[PDB]
C-alpha cells in the first residue's frame, strides 16, 4: 500500500518534539488547512532488504492497517499518513498529557486513582481484543495523558509498532517487547495470542499500586528469567494496606499458563472492577 507523496511540510508545520525511541521520532504539529494539531510521527524506512536500520515495510503497513481500524476514547486515532524516501509519516491524534510513566514519577497511587486508569486501559483494551488486535506493548510509558492536570486524567494507549491481528487465536513471528512488562510465552518465543496483554497489564497494575516492578533483575537476561519463572511477590512494604481484592486481580493476571490468566472479559468481571 503506498501513501500520499507531497512534501508533508506543504500541509503541516511542526513544532515541540514530543518523544523518539529507536526508529520513530515524534513532533507536535498543526494542519494549515485547518488550524487543528496532531502528533506526526517520523518511522524510519529500511534502506535495504537486508538491513537492520529502519522499519521494514511490511511491519509499517500493518502499523498503520492496524491504526485504520481502530476509533476508540481510549485508544490514538490515526489521521493521515504521508511518506517520502526516508520514513513514512503518521498524523496522529496529539494527546499532550505525557507519558502515564512520568506522571507516576512525578508523584504509588491510591487504589482509586490507580483504578481509575486502569478501567480506562481495560476498556481500550476491550476495544482492541474484541476486534482480534494484540498489542503487545503495553507499559506505562504507551499509555499517554489527554491532561495531566486534572484529579482523574483521562488516558489513551499508543505505540501500536508491534499491534498484530489474532485472526487464528494465536501468532508465530519476530515478537518480542520491553523486559520487564512482556508474558513468559514471549520470553520462551511459543505462540501469541491476547493473553499477551493481560499479563502486561497486570504488570501495570502492580506498577500503579506499588511505585515497583514486579520481575524487574539488575540486568535484561534476568528480568527475562524472572519473568518466565513468575518470580514475583508482593512486598509487604508496598502492599501491608493495599486491598486484598487487589493482590487477587494480579495474582490471576500474572499467572504462567496463558489459557488459565483472566481474558479482558474476565478482568472486567472482577470484583475489584465490576461496578
Ligand atoms: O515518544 C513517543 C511519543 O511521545 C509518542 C506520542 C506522543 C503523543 C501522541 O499524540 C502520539 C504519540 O509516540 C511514540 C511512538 C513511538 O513509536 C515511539 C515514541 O518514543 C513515542
Ligand atoms: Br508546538
Ligand atoms: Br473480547
Ligand atoms: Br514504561
Ligand atoms: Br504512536
Ligand atoms: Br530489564
Ligand atoms: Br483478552
Amino acid at each position: 500500500t503506498v501513501f500520499r507523496q507531497e512534501n508533508v511540510d506543504d500541509y503541516y508545520d511542526t513544532g515541540e518534539e514530543l518523544g523518539s525511541g529507536q526508529f520513530a521520532v515524534v513532533k507536535k504539529c498543526r494542519e494549515k488547512s485547518t488550524g487543528l494539531q496532531y502528533a506526526a510521527k517520523f518511522i524510519k524506512k529500511r534502506r535495504t532488504k537486508s538491513s537492520r536500520r529502519g522499519v521494514s515495510r511490511e511491519d509499517i503497513e500493518r502499523e498503520v492497517s492496524i491504526l485504520k481500524e481502530i476509533q476508540h476514547p481510549n485508544v490514538i486515532t490515526l489521521h493521515e499518513v504521508y511518506e517520502n524516501k526516508t520514513d513514512v509519516i503518521l498524523i496522529l491524534e496529539l494527546v499532550a498529557g505525557g507519558e502515564l510513566f512520568d506522571f507516576l514519577a512525578e508523584k504509588s497511587l491510591t487504589e482509586e486513582e490507580a483504578t481509575e486508569f486502569l478501567k480506562q486501559i481495560l476498556n481500550g483494551v476491550y476495544y482492541l481484543h474484541s476486534l482480534q488486535i494484540a498489542h503487545f506493548d503495553l507499559k506505562p510509558e504507551n499509555i499517554m495523558l489527554l491532561d495531566r492536570n486534572v484529579p482523574k486524567p483521562r488516558i489513551k494507549i499508543i505505540d501500536f509498532g508491534l499491534a498484530h491481528k489474532i485472526d487464528f487465536g494465536n501468532e508465530f513471528k519476530n515478537i518480542f517487547g520491553t523486559p520487564e512488562f512482556v508474558a513468559p510465552e514471549i520470553v520462551n518465543y511459543e505462540p501469541l495470542g491476547l493473553e499477551a496483554d493481560m499479563w502486561s497489564i497486570g504488570v501495570i497494575t502492580y506498577i500503579l499500586l506499588s511505585g515497583a516492578s514486579p520481575f524487574l533483575g539488575d540486568t535484561k537476561q534476568e528480568t527475562l528469567a524472572n519473568v518466565s519463572a513468575v518470580n514475583y511477590e508482593f512486598e509487604d512494604e508496598y502492599f501491608s494496606n493495599t486491598s486484598a481484592l487487589a493482590k487477587d486481580f494480579i495474582r490471576r493476571l500474572l499467572v504462567k499458563d496463558p489459557k488459565k490468566r483472566m481474558t479482558i472479559q474476565d478482568s472486567l468481571q472482577h470484583p475489584w472492577i465490576k461496578p
